[PDB]
DNA sequence: AGAAGTGTGATATTATAACATTTCATGACTATG
DNA sequence: TAGTCATGAAATGTTATAATATCACACTTCTCA
């Protein structure tokens, strides 16, 4: 059974206090306004959910805390979107993942493909090309939406 | 001379169908394919105000829209830019691009292996998936020796 | 000293005034505006923003022509959608007359303190709440008039 | 009443030895269905309807004619265009009075406006040919609206 | 001091909405005549 | 035997803003000598 929304906000909490760095209550409200997220949400859409409860809230501190969580593990920018999304995959060792995004109704799945990072590896490796980072990211329907089509 | 080949290759291909390829749009090809790779389109925009002064973002898009429905040009979606395919008169077509983060270059490769893992994953979720995206970025093999000098 | 500099030191100062910052970005879009003949569009003077701050680009020349407008410093003719400086930023909110030439393009600001009251009296029989007035005409200039002649 | 106009307009553009197309006819039919200003692009939207073929130009040279003669008055400080009051009157300076609220443009009679800027004109060397009188504010119905 | 964090206004970057005209081909009623 | 007038259809020009992201400064704050 995968961890909880609410287990890996605690595992966020007791992770930044292992390394020497500030999960502050904005960094810390940021994060669980995205969990609360049943999928990608764009940075003035969560910045319109943080001014409910910090009205002076402008976009440098969602930025500032989208930095933080990104360069901490918690959070994936999805690319093909100009969203981002909350990372169900940080209590395991830093990780390689490929988002399927619903064009929709908006919701993603991270999976974890070890095929993808070895196959891109290889791909990388016959040309003289130092691969860091794979961005996986596909488009079509979940379950949901399909058995709407479905009617 | 490459370039002159592929436009050439690009008049062809937009005679046979029945499709106007432009001068503007003619000319952000021939920008884009002197470019080593990716390119913001208002860089493109700041290249093509030197043959067109009066060129504007509608302008550049309306190009890059054009370029892109044709086979002739990619988004690259993690860095907002645009680059040419390495192989024009194909169908829409799932490829694999690997990015340079120092100087910008783009190769264009076949990934069935990852599109077949995707197809699979997709289908053990309910998911029914149109398109892929897959971009590497990391150091192309030029700037690989320059980093480690 | 020069009419340039007056006029930016007006503007520095009612800036000043009134708690409202009038930043090099804006203070240089103000310096153009001061240098044209008369009207220019938002994009020719984009262009001309350019010279001095190549990165500009259409929002930056909206954001201080906004903020040139919300202070009393420019007057969009909407006629021609374009932009020029007010000949006197002295007064406060003002309803003005805009004499613009279809040829040589150029606009002259003028007074009307009777159309104001004109206009005042005709939405107050109508339950009209009045907030601004545009009052436009086209036609031909004198130095028009005169080239037309010949 | 919308029919009236229709008839009316043919009638004029009999006397001015212009053609009343089925193209212009029905832009002008549809300028009268709506009670107020009207975009050139919500105007291609509905004429669309009627003839899916039509595009930007179509629209627009519409609009051209129907400004040159009577017909229909540009709202300038809006890119928008509204039907006259009655057009059986000589060619007229039209002041519209537009609700920033609601869109609604209410044309009237200002000679006083007009008759000042033909002296101020005059002092100048200014040749006049067209004034353009227009004001931003609140309806009526608006301001009952927001006084609650 | 010093490194990290926040508040605030303005600015920078990427992309498209909204409005209007140019272009060129092509079929329509007319000017003498 | 052309002459203006009208339309059809694609692309372009023009004006303005939406959507996304960062910078610069001032004040702070918790930390390190
Ligand atoms: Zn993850
Ligand atoms: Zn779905
Ligand atoms: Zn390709
Ligand atoms: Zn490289
Ligand atoms: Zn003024
Ligand atoms: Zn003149
Ligand atoms: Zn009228
Ligand atoms: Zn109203």
């Amino acid at each position: 059974e995968k961890t909880t929304t609410q287990e890996l906000l605690a595992q966020a909490e007791k992770i930044c206090a292992q390394r020497n760095v500030r999960l502050t209550p904005q960094r810390l409200e940021v994060l669980r306004l995205m969990s609360l997220q049943d999928g990608a949400i764009s940075a003035y859409d969560l910045l319109d959910l943080l001014r409910e409860a910090e009205p002076q809230a402008k976009p440098p501190t969602v930025y500032r805390a989208l930095d933080f969580l990104l360069e901490q593990g918690f959070v994936h920018k999805v690319e093909s979107t100009n969203s981002y999304v909350l990372c169900h995959l940080f209590d395991q060792p830093t990780h390689t993942s490929a988002m399927f995004i619903c064009d929709r109704c908006g919701a993603v799945k991270e999976e974890c493909a070890e095929g993808v990072e070895d196959i891109m590896h290889t791909l990388a490796a016959k040309m003289g090309f130092a691969l860091r980072h794979n961005v996986i990211e596909a488009h079509g329907l979940c379950a949901a939406c399909v058995e709407v089509e479905a009617c």
